[PDB]
């Protein structure tokens, strides 16, 4: 029937036309994407002359509700990156549109997925991973800023965008999970390939969260695939204790859902009962060996590559098990993660 004047459809979609001109300023070019939220759009700025995405949030008060929430943090960090230094893609405006909230950015044309996809799932260079992860690290920095505590909550290598497609700047984009430390709201959350240990446990969480991540990120970009690929939350969890071996007991016996995965012991903790094939026993899958440390790299491409030495490949390997420390309070932090030797 009828769903704002026409404006929306049965979803509280605003049906994107190619073409409408927005309040003598916005030209809507086309739809970008969909998501639970709403819609992005590319659109030209005609004031300013510039390209931009809008975010068009559901005419619904739930999704206008988070948004906002969105919009406070995006301001907070507006607040706090004057020279736009730090690798976000910054909120530039936000404004309602027949009855849809609309948040503004800078276009950007591709992803970190794309790069990936572009070499054929082979991987970048470990050069290359250097760069993006010190810029990641960097963001990361900037979110841990005390007035800012912002936990990202959906790093992913769709949501980092690329500067110019040749460039090795990039960008993050999509606050519409994050929270501020203390004013957590949601259990679900991170993409699953990227959910942090603390997440599939039902434990509270915190900005460790999305070092983790990073790490599974920095992994799929140098090898071409993701590090931790499952399908559920019990082939996830499997997935990681191939690589990484049982969690700690500490973390276990203060874990909500640790008998999701795992089982007691009369003595520790263990995996529980399978019916058959047994995933690879736990922390056998060696990371050592996924990069291909002392074997040229995965699929032995990178042999006598420079930055590729097997001392070169020891140090990234280190990273990232500091970054997939099971121990969120011992995980490595934006700061420290900076000064590793992996970045010289
Ligand atoms: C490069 C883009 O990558 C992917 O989108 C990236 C992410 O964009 C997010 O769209 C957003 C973009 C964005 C900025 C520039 C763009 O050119 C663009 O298309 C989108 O920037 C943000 C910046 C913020 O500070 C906070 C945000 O919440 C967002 C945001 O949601 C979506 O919410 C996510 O669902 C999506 O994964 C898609 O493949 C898309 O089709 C493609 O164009």
């Amino acid at each position: 029937k009828v769903y704002n004047d026409g404006y929306d459809d049965d979803n509280y979609d605003y049906i994107v036309k190619n073409g409408e001109k927005w309040m003598d300023r916005y030209e809507i070019d086309s739809l970008i994407g969909k998501g639970s939220f709403g819609q992005v759009v590319k659109a030209y700025d005609r004031v300013e002359q510039e390209w931009v995405a809008i975010k068009i949030i559901k005419n619904k008060k739930a999704f206008l509700n988070q948004a906002q929430i969105e919009v406070r943090l995006l301001e907070l960090m507006n607040k706090h990156d004057t020279e736009m230094k730090y690798y976000i893609v910054h909120l530039k405006r936000h404004f309602m549109f027949r009855n849809h909230l609309c948040l503004v950015f800078e276009m950007l044309s591709y992803n970190l997925y794309d790069l990936l996809r572009n070499t054929n799932f082979r991987g970048v260079s470990l050069n290359l991973t250097r760069k993006f992860a010190q810029q990641m690290c960097t963001a990361l920095l900037f979110l841990a800023t005390p007035e800012l505590s912002i936990i990202h909550c959906d790093l992913k290598p769709e949501n980092i965008l690329l500067c110019n497609p040749k460039r090795s700047a990039i960008k993050i984009v999509d606050f519409g999970s994050s929270c501020q430390l203390g004013q957590r709201i949601y259990q679900y959350i991170q993409s699953r390939f990227y959910r942090s240990p603390e997440v599939l446990l039902g434990m509270p969480y915190d900005l460790a969260i999305d070092m983790w991540s990073l790490g599974c990120i920095l992994v799929e970009m140098h090898t071409g695939e993701p590090l931790f690929s499952g399908a559920n939350e019990v082939d996830q969890m499997n997935k990681i204790v191939e690589v990484l071996g049982i969690p700690p007991a500490h973390i276990l016996d203060q874990a909500p859902k640790a008998r999701k995965f795992f089982e007691k012991l009369p003595d520790t903790w263990n995996l529980k009962k399978t019916k058959k094939r047994e995933y690879k026993p736990p922390g056998t899958r060696k990371l050592h060996n996924i990069l291909g440390v002392e074997t040229g790299g995965p699929g032995g491409r990178r042999a006598g590559e420079s930055g590729h030495t097997v001392a070169d490949y020891l140090k990234f390997k280190d990273l990232i098990l500091r970054m997939l420390d099971y121990d969120p309070k011992t995980r490595i932090q934006p700061y420290y993660a900076l000064q590793h030797s992996f970045f010289k």
